[PDB]
């Protein structure tokens, strides 16, 4: 089971134009948001969470309770969250292709022999990164995106693809979830099978 | 700019099933049909072509006139064509994401110490590996595919996916051509920007 679980905010540039973003420096586009937060954590509950390099980075730490495995140049120094955490396991992006695209890998412990089984019977969540994102679409069974929605401009340093989103578009939409997180803040999640 | 360059036979299994045929062992499900060859040469001429290893293998020997780059798990051997020659470079699924998704990567000869520069400005064509092929749809310039329609059923150790297909009729066609192979062989070969 392939989910991906992620969030973006439609918003302008300083002179009008649209923009999906995605990414703000080492952090997100809308901060901090606790429903986007809450949402995250229900979403990836028993899952093994896949990210790459960077966003593992953006992590001030471990997420409690999930695997994380991150899919990163190898030949560079181990990347670790904002408190000195390193991964479950860390892959290449060739053990990421074969197995999102129905294979079966073995995942080792960075500084470990200890090793399991990646198959697809496991519960996968890919999560950040554009790239690891458009990467899975065609082979997700789920896509949970979320739209968070700011009165004014947010700034960011990684965007989405319109295509992107159009392509999920294409598939069924099966549950919307609304909020109005505040006075100038809104959040919709949808998931599409 | 990246140009993906691929072949596919609609066709239906033993019992009545359709099935998108892409690759049959070390070749083609259609066999080798003249003006296939003439296309692919023609749409490939002038580019750096870039496959996955079973594609290098199933080649009888190096295509004339244009740079093989090999995407393979390097932990491996060297993948050789059928004539037992080697690619011109070999790369990562890191590399071949990397680029692909904008960046640039430097490319070294497999048993020298050359190394060039592969970068947005490159004339690339993604031709072997359905995996390659999908990775690289969402940041094709062009898309060359060709449907091979053969009277009697063809059979296939490789298959593409319907939604793949799907995926590309969304683009703008702005070239389709038709041609009467044989009496039992269609062959259709259409450009989507
Ligand atoms: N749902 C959401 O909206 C989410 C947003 N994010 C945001 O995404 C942004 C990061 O995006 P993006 O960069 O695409 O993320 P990725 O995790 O996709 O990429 C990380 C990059 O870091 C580099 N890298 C590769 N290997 C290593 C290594 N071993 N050590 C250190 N660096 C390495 C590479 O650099 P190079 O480019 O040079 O090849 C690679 O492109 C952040 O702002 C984060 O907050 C994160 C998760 C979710
Ligand atoms: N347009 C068309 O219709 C085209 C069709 N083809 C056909 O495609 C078929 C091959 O498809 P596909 O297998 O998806 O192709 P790819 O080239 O995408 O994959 C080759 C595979 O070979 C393995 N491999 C990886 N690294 C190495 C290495 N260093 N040495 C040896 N093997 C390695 C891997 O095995 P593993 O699966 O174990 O991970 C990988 O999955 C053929 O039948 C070919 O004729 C080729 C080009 C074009």
């Amino acid at each position: 089971m392939i989910k991906l679980v992620f969030r973006y905010s439609p918003t302008k540039t300083v002179d009008g134009f649209n923009e999906l973003a995605f990414g703000l420096g080492d952090g997100l586009p809308w901060g901090r948001v606790k429903k986007d937060l809450q949402n995250f954590k229900a979403r990836t509950e028993g899952t093994i969470m896949i990210m790459g390099a960077k966003t593992f980075q953006s992590l001030p730490t471990l997420l409690p309770g999930r695997s994380h495995i991150v899919v990163c140049d190898l030949a560079r120094d181990y990347p670790v969250t904002k408190d000195g955490d390193l991964a479950h396991f860390y892959i290449t992006w060739e053990q990421y292709i074969t197995y999102i695209s129905g294979g079966e890998i073995q995942v080792s412990s960075p500084n470990a022999p200890f090793e399991t089984m990646l198959d697809q019977n496991s519960k996968v969540s890919v999560i950040g990164g554009p790239a690891l994102l458009y990467a899975a679409l065609p082979y997700a069974d789920e896509v949970v995106v979320s739209r968070i929605v700011k009165r004014h401009r947010v700034n960011s340093t990684v965007q989405l693809d319109a295509s992107f989103l159009d392509d999920i578009s294409k598939r069924e939409m099966v549950e919307t979830h609304w909020y109005k997180i505040d006075e100038v803040t809104t959040l919709t999640e949808s998931v599409y099978k």
